[PDB]
């Protein structure tokens, strides 16, 4: 259900959110219900094709959880493609941090707790995120965890390694598949809570491909987190889990539900509220 | 090598190549020598690291071939990475069938052959050109066939999936191997030599991500020629082997070097004189 209409037939758009880090999004107002909610208005070349999304969409719009974004529908426009998706005030947690400074273990155990669930349902679903990071996480005024869209941000940058039509079906598949498997997000994660730790993500003040070097080497050793006597043991062998090089032997995502640092109690949005506070305020 | 100098001290810029296709490429003249060279600069962020491209520059030097273009140094200067090559006077094989109309049978063999000495040269080397198609096979005013850059076009684009910092080795792994194997420069030589033969792809008016996911269907069939009656047996077979689905089942190219197609006498540089003859007048 694409609606092929002008989203301001139903919406009213308020202001731009993410400054840029999403692309054009818009805090929008519902002319009916009054409900606040998030557009993402994508351009259109216009080579590109609407129903390549199709099976995207589909994947949005089928994903019944709490803790993945709600997707409301979507609108195609004059060239401009509108992903209707609930509202988080908060943004997400990189403009949380980047005003709050680091996170506690308490928070980052609440967020990588909610995240998750997102992502055991996700993989249940045998779908992927491919994108988990501090950016991607967006909170909302009542202090809860959203992950944000994922599969739709990916296709249609729409630019890939060859040219499509000349390509082999083994350099196709790895095109679109990626060489990924659901147990990659758990590796997105761990790095995630280093992120949500300290502010930055392992060797961020490293060229990207140069990283990417790293990772290939025989010795490569997966990061941890800098400051040992910070984090509890629960937290620094939650790191090493989630950073499992070989992904044959990395914990699934209801697995890593079962670890300490996240089933322990007192794991709560009030957390998130009293980053929010520290936002607003401090 | 990467000569740190203005790129003007040893040569003189004529005329812009290439139309846009490959970037700012420049046919340049050789101060001392009197040569002809082609420069391609690509610009800077300058978020770009010159050092990730040693790996690769050392790659495109050590190329003691005559199908491969040849490399003459670099140069970085003002955020502008000129790279020297051999020039190639009637461009591409794309810029001449999109005048000349299609090639004959007997001039794609040729091409196919001396494509193939490059490939298997550069097999033998453990590279992989990654990008084999009409537009990079450089035609010089010998009608001598030269395989263009490779390697140096991919990274730094200069955009991935995911993000770096948070990717899995897994992912950081697929995001630089691609999941190619050499083989698949043969699977894109086989879809070259259908775009010679019918001056389009196989799929060219399919929109790109359509063709790559009917591509990783278990019952996909791989392309064909058109029109069977217009090319021989041997054609038909050589698209048929160097269109192999399963790679493990495709032939490397020494072995496609002994193919009918490519190992009859008669192939020579004659035929691409015969076609840039019908490029200038008819
Ligand atoms: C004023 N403000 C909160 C923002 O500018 C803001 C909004 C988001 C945001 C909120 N909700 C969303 N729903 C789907 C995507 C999405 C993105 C992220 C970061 C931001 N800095
Ligand atoms: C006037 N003319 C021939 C061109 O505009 C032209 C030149 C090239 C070319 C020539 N030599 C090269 N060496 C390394 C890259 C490279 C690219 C390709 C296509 C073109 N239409």
């Amino acid at each position: 259900d694409i609606f092929n209409r002008d989203p301001r037939d139903h919406y009213d758009l308020l202001q731009r959110l993410g400054g840029g880090t999403y692309g054009e999004v818009f805090k929008a107002r519902d002319k009916v219900s009054g409900d606040l909610v998030a557009l993402k208005m994508v351009k259109m070349e216009p080579d590109d094709d609407v129903s390549t999304l199709q099976k995207e969409i589909l994947i949005l719009k089928t994903c019944r959880h709490a803790n993945i974004v709600a997707y409301h529908g979507s609108y195609l426009w004059l060239q401009k493609l509108w992903i209707c998706m609930e509202f988080c005030g908060a943004g997400s947690l990189q403009d949380i941090y980047q005003v709050t400074g680091s996170l506690s273990e308490l928070q980052i155990s609440y967020v990588c707790r909610e995240v998750l669930q997102g992502l055991a349902y996700l993989h249940s679903q045998k779908k992927i995120h491919r994108d988990i990071k501090g950016a991607n996480i967006l909170i909302n005024d009542a202090g809860e965890v959203r992950l944000a869209d994922f599969g739709i941000s990916a296709q249609i940058a729409r630019r890939l390694i060859g040219t499509p039509y000349w390509m082999a079906p083994e350099v196709a598949a790895v095109a679109l598949k990626g060489g990924y498997n659901e147990l990659c997000d758990i590796w997105s994660l761990g790095i995630t809570a280093i992120e949500l730790a300290e502010l930055q993500p392992p060797l961020f003040d490293v060229h990207p491909l140069r990283v990417l070097f790293l990772m290939t080497k025989s010795g490569y050793q997966p990061p941890r987190l800098k400051e040992k006597g910070k984090w509890s043991a629960a937290f620094h062998n939650f790191i090493k889990v989630t950073l499992t090089k070989s992904p044959k032997k990395r914990p699934s995502a209801t697995k890593m539900l079962s670890h300490q640092l996240v089933s322990q109690p007192g794991l709560n949005r009030g957390l998130i509220l009293d980053l929010l506070d520290k936002l607003k305020n401090g």
